[PDB]
C-alpha cells in the first residue's frame, strides 16, 4: 500500500529565489512519520515561473499521486494551481500571500487552504499606521502581479477615509534591473511617505533608488521582506523600514512564554538540525506551518480511508476546514468552509527593521 505522500512545487530559483529557497531546505525538517504511516516528500523548483509550477503540480498529481499539494511560493506562481488541484481534489497548502488565492471561497478554492495571512489584513494594518504617523501624501510603487496589486487596490480604497492621497500607481516587473523613471516620478510628488508592494531581494532595488535619489522620508514595505536577506542586501537604506507582517517576526519581543516564540522553536530547532546549524528565514516557516495543518488532519483522515486514494485526499480536505484556535508562526488560525486563511487582524503585527534585525515596532 501507499504510504502518504505530500509533493511540493516552490520558487527556489528566480526572483523568488528569497521565499522558495528557505522552504526547499525546510523539507529536510518535516515529519517523516505521520499517524504511524511514513511520508515521503516530492519537492520540486518552479523557477518562479508558472507555468513550471502548473508542470510540476501536473506530474505530482497524476504520476505521484500526491494526498497534498503545497505551494507555489509566489502568487502569480500559484494562482494555476487552484484549478489544477481541484480538478484532481487534491488539497492545495499555498505559500503566497494574495487574498484572492483563497477569498472569496468559491467552488475550486474549496481544496485551497493558506497560512499567510491575507494581504488585504496586513494592507488595512499599515494603512492605519500610516495615516496615525501624520502622512497625507504617500507614494507608491509595487509589483505588476496580483500580489502588488492587492496591496493597492486595498491603500487605494482605504486612503480617502484614512486621510491620505496616494500620489502614484507605479508599477515594477521582478526581475527588472531599474525603477529609476518610477522612482523620479514618485519624487516628484512630494509625497511625506512611500509605500513598496514588493517580496524577496528586488524589495530591495526601489528603496535603494528612492534613498540614492534623495528622499527622506518614511518608506514602507510588506511582508515579502521578511527575510534577512533583504536586511543584509538593503543595508542601511532599509533602516527604518515598517510593514505589517507576521508574529514571527515579531516572536523575540514577546512574553518568553507566548505561544508564538513556542511555535517559532518548534521550526526553529528542526530547521537548524536539518540544516548544519544555520537558522531559517520566515519563507520556510510557511511551509512547516502548512505541514502542522496537514500533519493535525492525517490522524482523522486515516480513520476514513487509505494514503493514494481519492477519499483519503477529501478527508483531508473535510479535516483542515475545521481546524480552530491553532497558535501557528504566521498567527492564530481559525478555518472556516468560508475562511481557508483562517485570520483576522489579532494577526498583522508592525515590523521595524532597527539595528539590522526585525522588531516589533
Ligand atoms: O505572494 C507573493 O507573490 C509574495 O511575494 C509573498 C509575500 C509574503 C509571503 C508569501 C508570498
Amino acid at each position: 500500500q501507499a504510504e502518504i505522500k505530500i509533493g511540493i512545487t516552490m520558487s527556489a530559483s528566480g526572483p523568488g529565489a528569497a521565499l522558495g529557497q528557505p522552504q526547499s531546505k525546510t523539507v529536510a525538517a518535516l515529519p517523516k512519520e505521520i499517524g504511524g504511516e511514513k511520508v515521503t516528500y516530492f519537492a520540486l523548483d518552479d523557477e518562479s515561473d508558472p507555468t513550471k509550477a502548473a508542470q510540476n503540480a501536473r506530474k505530482l498529481l497524476s504520476e505521484e499521486k500526491v494526498d497534498v499539494l503545497i505551494g507555489s511560493s509566489l502568487t502569480p506562481v500559484s494562482l494555476p494551481l487552484i484549478d489544477i488541484a481541484a480538478e484532481a481534489k487534491t488539497p492545495l497548502m499555498t505559500m503566497a500571500a494574495a487574498a484572492i488565492l483563497v477569498a472569496p471561497m468559491d467552488e475550486r478554492r474549496k481544496w485551497v487552504y493558506k497560512v499567510v495571512p491575507n494581504d488585504d489584513i496586513m494592507a488595512e494594518a499599515i494603512g492605519k499606521y500610516i495615516a496615525k504617523t501624520g502622512a497625507k501624501k504617500v507614494g507608491y510603487i509595487g509589483f505588476s502581479d496580483a500580489y502588488g496589486e492587492g496591496y493597492y487596490k486595498v491603500l487605494a480604497a482605504a486612503a480617502p477615509k484614512l486621510g491620505f492621497e496616494l500620489t502614484t500607481h507605479e508599477v515594477y516587473a521582478r526581475s527588472d534591473a531599474s525603477v529609476t523613471g518610477q522612482v523620479l516620478k514618485i519624487i516628484a510628488t512630494k509625497p511625506d511617505a512611500v509605500f513598496i508592494a514588493s517580496a524577496g531581494t528586488p524589495a530591495v532595488l526601489p528603496q535603494k533608488a528612492l534613498r540614492e535619489r534623495g528622499f527622506k522620508g518614511a518608506i514602507y514595505q510588506t511582508h515579502g521582506v521578511a527575510t534577512e536577506e533583504f536586511i543584509k542586501l538593503g543595508g542601511k537604506d532599509v533602516e527604518g523600514a515598517i510593514f505589517a507582517g507576521e508574529a514571527f517576526s515579531g516572536a523575540e519581543d514577546m512574553p518568553a512564554d507566548s505561544p508564538f516564540r513556542k511555535v517559532k522553536a518548534r521550526f526553529v530547532d528542526a530547521y537548524k538540525a536539518a540544516n548544519g546549524g544555520a537558522a531559517p528565514t520566515i519563507f520556510g516557516v510557511h511551509l512547516w506551518d502548512s505541514m502542522t495543518l496537514v500533519e493535525n488532519a492525517i490522524p482523522a483522515a486515516l480513520k476514513a480511508a487509505k494514503p493514494g486514494t481519492p477519499e483519503f485526499r477529501a478527508a483531508i480536505r473535510d479535516q483542515i476546514e475545521k481546524s480552530k484556535d491553532l497558535a501557528l508562526n504566521n498567527g492564530l488560525s481559525n478555518m472556516t468552509p468560508d475562511n481557508h486563511n483562517g485570520y483576522d487582524e489579532r494577526s498583522a503585527f508592525l515590523i521595524e527593521i532597527r539595528d539590522g534585525a526585525f522588531r516589533l515596532k
